[PDB]
C-alpha cells in the first residue's frame, strides 16, 4: 500500500478540514519534494519553495501563505488543541505569524506544564529525605527521585534544542526574510516582527532552562547533605557500641577472675566469707574504675 | 473589571505623583502597544518608539525623554527608595542617563546586600563544621547551609542574567544609539556615555559573580574535608573496638578453659591446690601473651 | 616489496572491479602525491586536484568525477555493503553526491547500531542494580557496566569528531564549492545541495550525541542512588547490632552478678532458697528494665 | 574634611616626590573628572583625555606623558619597590612603555611569588597524607590544605581577571592606539610595541594559570586516593573483627555446653572421669573444626 | 662572565657545526635584539626580522633562510636526534619547511611515546584494582596510579598548549605569509603548504588529546566502581557479623538462665535429674527457635 499522510488543514478564516492523502499527491499539490517531507530530525524549522516546514518531538506542520497543515495527529491527544483552541487563535498581520505564534506557544506551554508538574514532587521528596531526625531513608522515594531526574534531563535537552533551533535563525537575516513567504509569493517590516517573536520565545526558553538548572543543583546539594547525615549517624552509633564494648570487656575480665576464684578444686580459702565479700567488692569497684579509665582514654583521642 | 496599572511618575525636576490608570489609556498616551507592556521576561531592557522599557525580578519601569514611570510598586517595600532617595538622584546630561543609572544602582546595591548577608553565615557555619575535634556534626547547621546555598545559586543566576542582558546591548552600536531617545525625539557623544555606564555596571556584576563562585568552591572543599574527617574517626573507633574484641576473645577462651576444668563432675584432681593455682596463673599469663601476639598481628597488617 | 593498495572501484553505472595496485602507479594515474594518500588522521574530509579524499576509523575512500575507490577493505566485513548495497545506491545529480551520501549514511547507520546495542544493556543493568530490596549488588554486572561505559565514551568521541569535521566544511563556502569537483573539471546550484546534505547528517549526529549524553547522566544518577541505598542499609544493620549489644551487655552484667553470688566459697546464705529466688527475679527484672532504659537512651539521640 | 589622595610622583628622569593633595585640585591639574578617579573596579586599565588609569587589587596608578603617580600607597609595604627599584627602572622609547612594563612586572612577580610559596606546602602535605602506612590521617594538615586551597582559588581568580583585562585591549586596535598618549598629545610603530608587551604578559599569566590548574587537579586526585585507602583499611579491620567474632561464637557455644553439663543438680554421671575428659576433648576439637568451617564459609563468599 | 649560548648549526646541505657564542655577537650576526632571544615562554612560535624563533619545554631553535640553530642542547639526550637523524631529514621546497617539519615531528613523536608508555600501565593497574574477588586493594598500585595520572595531566596540558600555539597562527594569514621568510628576504604558493603542515600537526595533536581524555574518564569510572565494590563487601561482612551477634545473644541469654539455675545456694530442686534434663533441652530448643525468629526479623527488614 502506498504511504499516506493524515492531514488536518486550517484555512485563513479558521475553517477546519481533515483527510488522508497520498504523499505523491501532496508533493504535486505543493512545490516540494520527498527530500523535504521526511521529518528525520526531532526539531527543525526550514523553508523550501516559500513553504515553512516545522517539526517538534511529535508535531509536524507545513505552513503556506493561504493554509496550514498538521500531519500525523492521530493518537496524540491533540484534538482539544486542534478543534477548540487553534481556530480561535487563527481567527492585520499575515497568516504565517499567527500560525508560527500558535505552534511556538503550544510547545512553550507544554514545556512549562512539564516543569510545573516536576518541581513540587522533587522539592517535597528532597525535603522529606533531608530530615535529619532519621538514621535511614526510604528507597521508594529515591526511585521516584531518579525517575523525575531522568524526566528533568529530557526536559533540559528539549529546551536546549528549541533554543538552538531558534537562535540559528535569529542570527542570519536571510532566513528571517525567507520566513516572510507571503512577501515573496506576491511581490511596515516583517523581519522586525519575526525577530521580536523569536526573541520572545528564546527568552522564555532561557528562563525555563535556568529554572531546570537550579533544580538540578538543588538535587545535588541535597544528595551531599544526605551523605553527610548518614555518616554522622554511623559515627554516633559506633561510639555507643564502642562504649558498651569496653564495659562488656571489663565485665568479662572480672567474670574470668571470679570463675578462676570459683573452680571446683581446692583453694584453701573456702572457710572464710570475708575473702569472698572482699573479692566481690574488688571486682565491682575495679570494673567501675577501669570503665571510667577507658572512657577517659576514648575522650582524649 | 478592566486591568489597570498602578503607576508612580517622576518628572525631570523630581516631582512625584502616583495614580492608577487603565492599560488602554496608558497605551494611547504613549506610542506603545499591548505587545510591549506585557513584562513576560524576568530581565529585559528594550526600546520601542523612543521609549525605554526595563524590567527586573519585581521592578517595571518606562523611561521617556520627559518623565519616568514605575509600575506595580505595591507591597514591595519600595516606598523608602521611591519617595526619599530617587527624587534626590533625579534632581548637564539628559534625563535618561540619570534614570538608568538610578535603576541599575538600585539593582546592584540589592545584589551586594544579598551577598554581604550570605557570606558571613556560610563562612561561620563551615568553620564550625570543619572543627576536627568532634566525631559528629550538627544537622541544623547543615540545613541552614543547604538553604543558604540555594539562595547563593539564585543570586548567581540573577547576576548572570544581568550581565548577559547588559552585554547584549554593549556589543551592538545600534541599541546604544537607540537608548539615546532624547536625541532622536528632537533632532559631546551620548553613545560613549552609555557605553561607560554599561561597562561600569557589567564590571561590578562580574566582580560579584567571581565572589559567589569563590564561595561555592569553598563550600565544596569544606564538604570534602568533612567527609575525610568522618572517615578517619570511623577508622579510629573501629581500631579501638577491634583491640577490645581481641582482648575479650582471649578472656572468653580461657574462661571456657576454666569452666571446663571446673565442671560438676569427677576429675581426680580436686585434692591439690597447686594444680588450681598453676591453672589460674597459666590462664592469666597466656591471656596476656596471646593478647600481645594479636596486637602484633594487627600491627604488621 | 613495494607497498601496494587493495582497491575496489565503482563506476558511474555501478559496475564493480577489484585489484591490487602499487602506490606510485596510483599517484600517477590520478593527479595526487604521496603527501595526500597517507591517511594519518582518523577522520578527515579533504579535496586535492579535484579529487575528494575521505577517511573514517577504518574506511578509506577516493572520489573522482567518474569513479569511486575504496582502499584497504580486507578483513573488515565490508563485503556485504560493498557488493550488495552500494551498487544499488549508485545506480539527475552527479556522482559525487551519491557517493558522499552513501558513505555518510553507512557511517551514521553504524553509529546508530552501536547506540541501539548499548542502550538496553545499560538500562537493564542499572534497573537491576538500583533494586533497593538487596543490601549488596553483583559485581559482574558492575564490570559489564564499566565496559559498556567505555564503549559509550568511544562512541561519543566518534560522534563529536564527525560533527566537527562536517562543521569545519559547512561554515566556509570555498570548501563547499571545492567539493563540486564535476563543475570545475569540465566548466541549479550544487553548493546548496551539499549544504543540505551536510546539515542533515550534522543534525543526525547531534541527536545521537544528545542521546549518549542523556545515557551518561542516567548512569551517574544511578551510581549516586546506589551509594545512598548501601549507606542506608549499613545504618540499619548497625542499629540492629547496637540494640543486640546493649542487650548482651545487660545480660553479661547480671551474669557477673550471679557468678559472684555463686562462688565456691562461704557466703553464710546457702541455707535459704528465698534469697536465691529473689536474686534470680531481681536479675531478670533489672535486665529488662536496663535494656528498656538503654533503648530509650538510644531513641533520644 | 575634604577627601584627599596620598600621591607619590615619579618624573621622567626618575626623581621622586610625595605629598597629599585634595581630589578637586588633582582633577583640575589633570583633564579628568571625579567619574574617572573612583576606582570602583578591582582590576581596570582605561584611558581618558590622554591619561592612563590603572588599578590592581590594592594598586592605583595614573600615567601621563611626562609623569607617573601612585595613589594610596600607605600601609601596604610598597616603600621598598617605590623608593629603591622603580626609579632605576624608569631611568629610547617613551615614558608610558617603561611605566606600564614596571607595573605589570610588579604584579606578575607578586603572583609568581604567591604560587611559589603555595606549591611546596601543598605538595608536601599531600605526600604526607597519601602515605598508605597509616589507617588514619592528621586533621591539622587537612585544615592547612583547605586554607591553601582557598588561597589557590583566589590566585586563580586574580590571574583570570588579569588575562581578561589584557585580552580586552589586545583585540581592539583603537585601545592600542589610545594607550600611545605621547603620540596624540604632541602630533617605528608604537602599537606594535604595545602589542608585544601585552602578549608577553598575557602568555606569562596563561602559564601561571596552567600551573594552578595542574595543582588543583593533583589535589582532587590525592583526595580520591585518600578515600580509597581509608575504605580498604576499614574492610581489613572488619575482616579481622569478623574472624574473631566467629571464634568467640564457637567458644561461647561450647561454654554453654559445658555450663549445662556442669549445673548444680543431679546428672547421674558424676562418678566417671572418662565422660568428663571426653566432653572436654569433644568441646575443644569441635570448636577447632567449627572455626575452620566458618573460615571456609567466609572464604567462599 | 658574559652570558653565552651553546649553539649547534645546520646548513642547507645538512653539514653540522657546534660552538659557544656570546649573546651580543649572536644578536649582531643576526638582525635580532635581546628582547627576542629571551625564551620566557614555555611554548612559542614567532617571527622577527625574517627569522623564526621556536621554543618547546626544553628546545630552542632559530630558523633563517640559509641555516638552522639549536640553542642550549647540553645534558638533554638530544645527541642521537641532532647528529644522526636531523641531517638526513634536512638533506624542492625551501629550508624553512624542512626545518619546521622536523621540529614538529620530533615534538609529536615525543608526545606519542609518552602516551604509549603511560597507557598500558594505567590499563593494567585499573584492571588489577577492579577485580571484585578481593575485599581490599593494594596501595602501592594506588600510588603508581596517582603518579601516572599526574603525568597524564601534564601531557594533556602540553598537547593543549601545542594546539593553541598552532591554531593562533593558522587563523591569521599575515603570520602564514610571515613564516615564508625566504620569499620576503629575496623577492606555487607557500602559504598553502604552511597551512597544510600546521593543519596536519594540529589534527594529530587533537587525536592525542582525545585519547588522553578517554583515558582520564576511564580512570574516573574505575574509581567509582572500586568504591561500590568496597561498600558492597562492607555490607556483606556486617550482615555476617550481625547474624553471629544474634546467635551469641541467644546463647548468652540462656547461659545466664543456666547460671541462675546453677547458683551455689538452695533451690529445693537438686534431687531430680528430670528437671535438669528438661532445663537443658528447653535452653537448646529455645535458643534454636529464638535464633530462627531473629533471622526472620532480619529478613523482613
Amino acid at each position: 500500500v502506498a504511504p499516506v499522510f493524515t492531514v488536518t488543514k486550517f484555512d485563513k478564516q479558521g475553517n477546519v478540514t481533515s483527510f488522508e492523502r497520498k504523499k505523491t499527491e501532496l508533493y504535486q499539490e505543493l512545490g516540494l519534494q520527498a527530500r523535504d517531507l521526511r521529518f528525520q530530525h526531532v526539531m527543525s524549522i526550514t523553508v523550501r519553495n516559500n513553504r515553512i516546514i516545522m517539526r517538534m518531538e511529535y508535531l509536524k506542520a507545513v505552513i503556506t501563505p493561504e493554509c496550514l497543515l498538521i500531519l500525523d495527529y492521530r493518537n496524540l491527544n491533540l484534538e482539544q488543541w486542534l478543534f477548540r483552541e487553534l481556530p480561535s487563535q487563527l481567527s492585520p498581520l499575515p497568516f504565517e505569524f499567527r500560525a508560527i505564534e500558535a505552534l511556538l506557544q503550544y510547545w512553550i506551554n507544554t514545556l512549562q506544564g512539564k516543569l510545573s508538574i516536576l518541581q513540587p514532587l522533587i522539592l517535597e521528596t528532597l525535603d522529606a529525605l533531608v530530615d535529619p531526625k532519621h538514621s535511614s531513608v526510604d528507597r521508594s522515594k529515591l526511585h521516584i527521585l531518579l525517575q523525575n531526574g531522568k524526566s528533568l534531563s529530557e526536559l533540559e535537552t528539549d529546551i536546549k534544542i528549541f533554543k538552538e533551533s531558534i537562535l540559528e535563525i535569529l542570527d542570519e537575516e536571510e532566513l528571517l526574510e525567507e520566513l516572510c513567504v507571503s512577501k515573496w509569493s506576491d511581490p511596515i517590516d516583517h523581519a522586525e516582527e519575526m525577530e521580536l517573536l523569536l526573541e520572545n520565545y528564546y527568552r522564555l526558553a532561557d528562563d525555563l532552562s535556568n529554572a531546570a538548572r537550579e533544580l538540578r543543583v538543588l538535587i545535588d546539594d541535597s544528595q551531599s547533605i544526605i551523605f553527610i547525615n548518614l555518616d554522622s549517624h554511623r559515627n554516633v552509633m559506633m561510639r555507643l557500641n564502642l562504649q558498651l564494648t569496653m564495659g562488656t570487656f571489663s565485665l568479662s575480665l572480672f567474670g574470668l577472675m571470679g570463675v578462676a576464684f570459683g573452680m571446683n578444686l581446692e583453694s584453701s580459702l573456702e572457710e572464710d566469707h570475708r575473702i569472698f565479700w572482699l573479692i566481690t567488692g574488688i571486682m565491682f569497684m575495679g570494673s567501675g574504675l577501669i570503665w571510667r579509665r577507658l572512657l577517659s582514654f576514648l575522650g582524649r583521642q
